[PDB]
């Protein structure tokens, strides 16, 4: 039952700073060192063996004091303790290198803003960095109150303590200083990872060497593998090949963790096929890193080939290359080299599924095969990929709890299934067209270069994944209404939204559904993502409204190209709908987020009354709307001509509505001197959406 050296150094570095949150509470006294060991020495007495008694040493720290304190306690042979001791202390400096105590965690997205005291919940708890408000010890006490009962309930192993230290110590600062963006969990996460790594590199206690590895693995034709197959099909399949990539990813990762004997703490992240792990630089490691790779590159060939391929590379880095020396980002510069190898070689469903169980490849009863292992739709056996949760509750036969989050929301088809393309479009408002949204985060890669430590990396990457894989579901189901506020809408948000996510991630998200529920959702995500990142990180989104019975890849290239246009036009934008324009390099197609939302808010209430209805004053005058659009088409052919204003003046008088649209009737030279175009140009993106919401 206990204890190994590749579980003492890990869990030791995993709990080396467990004394901080209890020090920020009212429990013990002295520094976090004393209170942490005092917490673990007491936890050994709490519903369990005398286990954490020895684990308390890592948080307990002089050289006279340490050598005559290990004897009192144990097997290790009084040998594997002193060596595992100094290792942990160095990992912290490698992780990140009178403060306060009530200082809140600040946002990695916005250092000027901090996270208000709220529990971690992907439902009804969207994290919003606000003004700096100090934290009371009473809130830490009731925090530890849960942290006390869960650390005791959960078993003593990495797959058990990692999610508990993550479930509670996420939105708490690691170092109480003004501007600290390093999460507590992420801080003590790599301290386990880096320590375990260097121990494998032969870093027994006695300085800077090449005994450290930094491996990253990712695929290539991911998008061309999901929605560009050309085989019925369809929607259900899009999700299937999406829910397959998640298995292939971990599979390749969980094979690395086993063979090299690592933990999930070494895994910085792993989602949608993109992952990066921290390992050690040894000839043993490389030998099986090449072994795993060589066969990983050989398996997709005999299954998908010629379809998709995997690219895994690793760069030998040094221990000092983890921070800043004289204003030099040694870490990102090392991360830069690693990213180069990838790009270079890149050139060359519905029933009860709570998760997957990693089995032996020869065993049956599975649902699909993998590169190194099979998977059973769910308890068996050792490693089980449990979905969207932090709680295991399974056999204690060394069952490696592997939690994974994924955006897998879908409109539920009757008799318990997944809605199809026609089921999403039939629930549309007005015209019955299918809605397709696609986009990414503006310059997400350059955000990974601003950081300087592995700590900031783990925090920024994890928070990132929390949105598109966690909080995106509560957004789609229609929550966080106060934060998001009023948004462009064709209707009120349904009981169960007609929205299906093929896949969602910061790098790219593909979501389909009812066109009017796709339109509004595009703004709900933005305003949330703006608030989630403090308004520091933005999105680009292309919106398509195609026919129900139309090939997905054909209607994917369009949205992807509409997306490219939004990026090409400067990056924060939304491509609502395709439209005509004058070609002079002055009129853009995509809308700016704040711009379009103001246009909707100002113009839509003039004509639209909600839920497929127009305002009362717009009765028997449906012809006015599109006839005001054709007048705009005149502007399209010649802007510098008041052919649009004169006609958008008396046509209203014929119908007796000379009060509305004061910007389309009058001339606006005031905007001409700004190089910008007329308000009549943009008004179609509001009229057409309303019109297709009231057709038939």
């Amino acid at each position: 039952a206990m204890m190994e050296i590749d579980e003492l150094t890990a869990l030791g570095g995993l709990l080396h700073d467990i004394g901080k949150p209890v020090q920020r509470a009212g429990l013990y006294s002295g520094d976090h060192s004393t209170q942490g060991a005092r917490f673990l020495r007491d936890l050994a007495e709490n519903t369990g063996r005398a286990e954490y008694e020895l684990l308390s040493l890592f948080s307990e720290f002089n050289d006279e004091l340490m050598i005559r304190r290990i004897k009192e306690l144990s097997g290790l042979t009084m040998e594997d303790v002193l060596n595992a001791l100094w290792i942990v202390y160095e990992a912290d400096n490698l992780a990140s290198g009178q403060p306060q105590a009530s200082r809140p965690l600040y946002s990695v997205f916005n250092p000027g803003k901090a996270y208000p005291w709220a529990e971690l919940d992907f439902e009804k708890e969207l994290p919003v960095p606000g003004d700096v408000f100090s934290i009371r010890s009473q809130d830490y006490r009731e925090l530890v109150k849960r942290l006390w009962e869960e650390l005791s309930k959960a078993k003593l192993r990495s797959d058990r303590l990692l999610p508990v230290l993550e479930k509670y110590l996420t939105f708490v600062s690691s170092v109480t200083s003004e501007g600290n963006i390093i999460s507590l969990y992420d801080h003590m996460r790599m301290t386990s990872a880096i320590a375990l790594a260097m121990l494998r590199a032969g870093c027994t206690a006695e300085r800077k060497e090449k005994r450290f590895l930094l491996i990253e693995g990712d695929f290539s034709g991911i998008q061309d593998f999901i929605y560009r197959v050309s085989g019925k099909g369809t929607l259900k399949y899009l999700r299937a090949r999406s829910a397959y990539l998640e298995l292939i990813g971990w599979d390749v990762v969980l094979e690395i963790l086993s063979r090299l004997g690592l933990t999930r703490a070494n895994v910085v992240f792993n989602a949608g096929g993109h992952f990066m792990i921290i390992a050690q630089n040894t000839p043993d490691a490389v030998k099986e890193l090449e072994e795993i790779r060589a066969k990983a590159v050989e398996w997709l060939y005999r299954e998908f080939e010629s379809d998709l391929y995997l690219a895994i590379e690793w760069e030998p880095v040094s221990g000092r290359e983890f921070g800043r020396e004289g204003g030099k980002n040694l870490f990102a510069e090392a991360r830069k080299r690693l990213k180069h190898k990838l790009t270079v070689r890149k050139l060359k469903n519905l029933p009860k599924l709570l998760g997957f169980g990693r089995t032996a490849k020869n065993d049956a009863g599975v649902l699909v095969e993998g590169p190194f292992s099979g998977f059973v739709p769910y308890p068996v056996g050792e490693q089980i990929l449990v979905k969207n949760t932090l709680n295991p509750g399974e056999i204690p036969e060394s069952a490696q709890f592997v939690p994974y989050f994924v955006a897998d929301y879908f409109k539920k088809d009757p008799k318990g299934g997944v809605a199809t393309f026609e089921e999403l479009s039939m629930a549309s408002t007005g015209t019955r067209r299918l809605g397709v949204m696609k986009g990414d985060v503006d310059r997400l890669g350059e955000f990974f270069s601003s950081m300087d430590s592995p700590s900031k990396l783990a925090t920024a990457s994890r928070f990132m994944d929390y949105f598109f894989k966690g909080y995106i579901g509560a957004i789609i189901e229609g929550k966080f209404g106060y934060i998001i506020g009023d948004v462009p809408s064709l209707r009120d948000w349904p009981e169960e939204p007609d929205i299906v996510v093929v896949y969602a991630g910061g790098d790219d998200f593909f979501i389909v559904g009812a066109w009017d529920q796709i339109f509004e959702l595009a703004f709900r995500v933005r305003r949330a993502f703006n608030a989630y990142t403090g308004g520091k990180l933005t999105l680009s989104v292309g919106l398509g409204y195609f026919d129900e019975r139309t090939p997905i890849y054909r209607m994917a290239d369009v949205v992807s190209e509409r997306l490219d246009t939004a990026k090409d036009e400067g990056r924060n934008r939304v491509f609502v709908v395709g439209r005509s324009r004058p070609l002079d390099g002055k009129h853009k197609l995509s809308y700016e987020w704040n711009h379009y939302e103001e246009l909707w808010r100002t113009y839509a209430p003039r004509i639209y009354a909600g839920n497929g209805r127009l305002k009362g004053k717009l009765e028997s005058k449906k012809g006015l709307l599109w006839k005001l659009l054709e007048i705009r088409e005149l502007y399209v052919r010649d802007p510098n001509d008041v052919r649009w204003a004169y006609l958008t003046a008396y046509l209203l008088g014929r119908h007796g509505l000379s009060d509305l649209f004061p910007e389309l009737v009058g001339i606006d030279t005031k905007a001409v001197e700004r190089k910008e175009p007329q308000p009549v140009y943009w008004v179609d993106g509001v009229l057409k959406i309303v019109l297709m919401a009231v057709r038939r």
